[PDB]
């Protein structure tokens, strides 16, 4: 069995055995007496803690090659011309297929970010968005796979004007950076530094204007927990918190570059939602907030879902119901986050597994 083109074979019948691809394999960084982590790799313990957690290591692995062959697919195809809404309905029906979605035990983590130009995350058209990519557009596709809630985090940017190349560029080597800097007991503010070192390291010109590339100060890599994309611990990327990484934790590591304020704004009408992960069970009388409730916790339970997805589960005329859960702290908003309008802003993001043996950058790629 061999992956069609476009792919529609789910990625579980490509490794009969449950067996899938690793990422990146990489030795954790020295620590700062200069010691080497290699011994992680050889140890008895170590070996026999990271063998305990196969099949939980071996779902991200699934997980993050959906996505690799998803990405591969939409960078052949996405075009200026094209609507938001065209775009991600055709990323997103590609990965249903090849996640094989089931209900909450595989399929799309969160709705497909493509943000664009000032806006920099957690924007996916609402129904009836006309907006459509242009030839001078900066996109970022974000967009997330699970198996059993294991969660891939992953994204790059887009463009077809060559003027952003070396806006990319040092924000897929800050991007790189900050994974090379990660390690078990490295302090999330040492990565924040050396991220945000190696992004302004670059100067940009964009239409007879220069700047030195600024991280986005208000946006940050994260902790991955099971069905939660945001497991409690940040990572800054500007000179932070002391707070340090631990082993058996998984981390979205992201970076943004921009060319604006290096600070994100609330703007624009939301699309991105998610279930309070802390709240309890709460009875609702109310007949259409508890209906919608109800499509929640049996639809994505913890994982973030957009007004799309309820469209397409045949709900109608539940705005208000989502602003009532939304006021009783049941669900919360996540708005598109822009910085300053005139802005150019970039994003690279890798999902990495602080495995007792070693680092894996589960979702890398040939790509990136
Ligand atoms: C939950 C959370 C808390 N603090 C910062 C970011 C997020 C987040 C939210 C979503 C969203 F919008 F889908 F809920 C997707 C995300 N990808 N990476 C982080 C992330
Ligand atoms: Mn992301
Ligand atoms: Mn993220």
């Amino acid at each position: 069995k061999v992956q069609t083109d476009p792919p529609s074979v789910p990625i579980c019948d490509l490794y009969p055995n449950g067996v899938f691809p690793k990422g990146q394999e990489c030795e954790y960084p020295p620590t700062q007496d200069g010691r080497t982590a290699a011994w992680r790799t050889t140890s008895e313990e170590k070996k026999a803690l990271d063998q305990a957690s196969e099949e939980i290591w071996n779902d991200f692995r699934e997980a993050a090659e959906a996505h690799r062959q998803v990405r591969k697919y939409v960078m052949s195809w996405i075009k200026p011309g094209m609507t938001m809404i065209e775009i991600c309905e055709k990323l997103e029906d590609c990965s249903r297929k090849l996640i094989k979605e089931n209900g909450l035990n595989a399929g799309l983590a969160f709705p497909t970010g493509c943000s664009l130009n000032n806006c920099a995350a957690h924007y996916t058209p609402n129904a009836g968005d006309t907006t459509v990519l242009q030839y001078d557009d900066i996109c970022k596709i974000d967009f997330g796979t699970h198996i059993s809630g294991r969660i891939i985090d992953c994204a790059f940017t887009v463009t077809f004007n060559p003027k952003y190349d070396t806006l990319l560029k040092a924000v897929k080597d800050a991007t790189n950076t900050g994974i090379k800097c990660a390690g078990i007991d490295v302090r999330l503010c040492d990565v924040g530094e050396a991220i945000q070192e190696v992004m302004e390291s670059y100067e940009v010109e964009i239409d007879g204007k220069t700047y030195q590339v600024k991280p986005i100060r208000n946006l940050n890599g994260h902790s991955i927990g099971q069905y939660r994309i945001h497991a409690g611990k940040t990572v800054p990327i500007v000179k932070g918190e002391a707070t340090r990484m631990e082993e058996g934790e998984v981390y979205a590591i992201e970076t943004f570059g921009s060319t604006g304020k290096g600070v994100v704004h609330d703007d624009m009408e939301c699309s991105h939602y998610m279930k309070n992960f802390d709240v309890g069970h709460v009875p609702i009388r109310l007949p259409r907030t508890k209906h919608l409730l109800n499509v929640i916790n049996e639809n994505f339970g913890t994982l973030a879902f957009c007004r799309r997805w309820l469209d397409r589960l045949g709900e109608s005329k539940y705005l208000m119901a989502l602003k009532n859960l939304c006021d009783l702290g049941i669900v919360d908003p996540y708005p598109p986050l822009c910085d300053i309008k005139g802005s150019y802003t970039a994003q690279f993001e890798h999902t990495i597994l602080l495995r007792p043996t070693c680092k894996e950058v589960v979702s890398r790629g040939d790509d990136y």
